[PDB]
């Protein structure tokens, strides 16, 4: 949509240049095939593939967005190798019956909040000649546990006193929020456990909405008080160079930040306890999640 | 509306404690009398002004948020003091004819983007009884002079060079979206100039169209790079404790920030100058500013 948007993804030198690493340093991927960037935005993606040897590039956007990528694909002098198509990918009429690459960034907050996934997979199941690749192939969702007492009040004891009045009901408004936010790696109270393994060759829409028991192995005898969740990135499939990058507290920064389930009632927990809890995701364009832990359940939707 | 914009605005001690203090310091505004709070949100104003001896406090709002504070004005046991009502403050019946007091933060980004001022005129005009007081009373708007070349370049020289492809048409998009950021006081380059004073006792909806001459004067021989934005408010009238703040660069910061407007060119200035140029404020929700200066003119609005 709005090109402010497109300034934060473009400004994002972790995701945006491991689609650059990926893609220049495995040319062998690209080399005259036929490559589909579902939403393709500015088009920078579908300018790495055709810089990397593409015989044809198809960018698909839905927004005004695609006018501009007209003019940048223009600029660059790359329209003999791009051509560019405004329309949801579900309905675009394309210049081909089948593509041999598929590229997209298509992650949201927690990678499935407003994600494109869906549409990403009707280009693959659609347009995926036999044998074909779709990039990236592979993603994982983690969960961690966080102690952090300050921001804890900072956000949920902080109405109980507003400048001498209670406003203690407001409580039950906030918890239900998960946050979007960069958590300090200090505050980090477990090993990390892995959720949810997708291959973007093999899964389906109704994948997408799953349950996991899960297991934090806890390092630090503290407060928990909230549980974060983030996800990585990875291309695999025929790569001489493979590319990961994580979206997790311990690795630089990136646009999707964390997403942080914060507990109604923190509890104290033991290095070397193993935390078991339950997470289910439900498609219930807005998507919920549902923590269950220390004997409490939750259901946490994003604003 | 979301619990978030009152979260924000709460969190704001400049904005509230400024209310606060207007409200508690001078309670001979607000003794035995009838307050009309319009946008109360959570009703925290209502809860100042019926600490001070309110006789009757009418919370207005037409959001969601009015059941929150039905809740904290019962948690409180203000209910036999403040009663709340639901609805545009256009539309609401009220249980009195006529109110000795009105109260509100009605005030957007560079004062009067997506502002309310024109409800709480509609108020004064149809309720504020004969000798009636509207507080804040007294609003000014503020240009000055920005040089800040990195910033600048950040925003604009970007789009030039987007990991070697040439994106320059995206420029055009850019230049004319205002920007609500907080600047670093060192990076202003003239004395601030006045565009509007506006005194709510007597300023019409028409008023808040206007147009104003302005000169800067330079205090650094510099590359003018932006014109900045902010708003004073005033609580004045009838007060023994008087109350300003500043949503200016030179103050502690705000949620309102200041509001930026980039330079297409920027253009070299000298100490001691006077720069003149002409502003104009259209309400063409959505309102825009015309800005001239050095032989060029630029129209600016808000996302
Ligand atoms: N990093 C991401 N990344 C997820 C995808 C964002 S939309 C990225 C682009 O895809 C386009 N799009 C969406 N659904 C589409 C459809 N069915 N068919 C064709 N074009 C479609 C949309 O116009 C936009 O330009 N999101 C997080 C984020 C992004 C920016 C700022 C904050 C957070
Ligand atoms: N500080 C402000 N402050 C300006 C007013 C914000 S709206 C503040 C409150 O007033 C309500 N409201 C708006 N128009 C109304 C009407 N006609 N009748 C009744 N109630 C009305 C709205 O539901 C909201 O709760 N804005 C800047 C800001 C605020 C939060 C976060 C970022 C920026």
């Amino acid at each position: 949509g709005h090109y402010g948007i497109h300034e934060e993804m473009l400004k994002d030198k972790i995701r945006t240049e491991s689609y650059r690493d990926f893609i220049y340093q495995n040319p062998h991927i690209f080399k005259d095939k036929v490559v589909l960037d579902v939403g393709c935005g500015t088009g920078i993606l579908s300018m790495f593939a055709a810089k990397a040897g593409a015989k044809k590039v198809l960018g698909v956007d839905q927004s005004e967005i695609l006018y501009q990528a007209m003019d940048i694909i223009r600029l660059n002098k790359l329209e003999d190798t791009i051509t560019l198509i405004k329309g949801k990918i579900e309905e675009v009429h394309l210049p081909v019956e089948k593509v041999d690459v598929i590229i997209s960034e298509w992650m949201g907050y927690f990678l499935l909040f407003e994600s494109m996934l869906d549409s990403v997979l009707y280009a693959k199941n659609k347009y995926l000649a036999k044998g074909g690749s779709v990039y990236p192939d592979i993603c994982t969702i983690s969960l961690v546990a966080v102690s952090d007492v300050n921001k804890h009040a900072d956000r949920i004891a902080f109405w109980d006193d507003v400048y001498g009045f209670k406003m203690s009901c407001m409580k039950k408004a906030v918890i239900p929020e998960a946050v979007v936010e960069v958590l300090d790696p200090k505050t980090l109270i477990s090993e990390p456990c892995g959720i949810k393994h997708i291959d973007c060759h093999t899964t389906s829409i109704s994948d997408l909405e799953f349950s996991s028991d899960f297991t934090l192995k806890i390092t630090r005898t503290s407060m928990c008080t909230a549980i974060a969740g983030y996800f990585d990135i990875y291309f695999e499939k025929n790569c001489h160079n493979r590319v990961v990058f994580s979206t997790g507290p311990q690795s630089t920064k990136t646009h999707w930040k964390q997403t942080v389930f914060l507990l109604e009632k923190p509890f104290s927990v033991k290095a070397g306890e193993a935390l078991k809890g339950k997470v289910t995701v439900h498609k219930n364009r807005s998507l919920t999640v549902t923590l269950t832990l220390n004997n409490s359940t939750q259901t946490y939707g994003l604003q």
